[PDB]
């Protein structure tokens, strides 16, 4: 039955179920959450969270598949960290 999941340890999220092994056939299932199923695959384009950076300033980004967000570094601040203080 089935070649991937099932002698897997078994289904994912999303890595495992965005290759060559799966597209959205159990790990559609294995969501549970009702917003987390939308935006997250949708069409599974997004921005790629992080793609253009949206942290200035040597900032940091976690990215997470539906939105991310940014960090700057302590002489830094602003929406984008754009600003450096010194």
């Amino acid at each position: 039955a089935n070649s991937f999941l099932e002698e897997v340890k078994q289904g994912n999220l999303e890595r495992e179920c965005l290759e060559e092994a799966c597209s959205l056939e159990e790990a559609r299932e294995v969501f549970e959450d009702a917003e987390q199923t939308d935006e997250f695959w949708s069409k599974y384009k997004d921005g790629d969270q992080c793609e253009g950076h949206p942290c200035l300033n040597q900032g940091h980004c976690k990215d997470g598949i539906g939105d991310y967000t940014c960090t700057c570094a302590e002489g830094f601040e602003g929406k984008n960290c754009e600003f450096s203080t010194r």
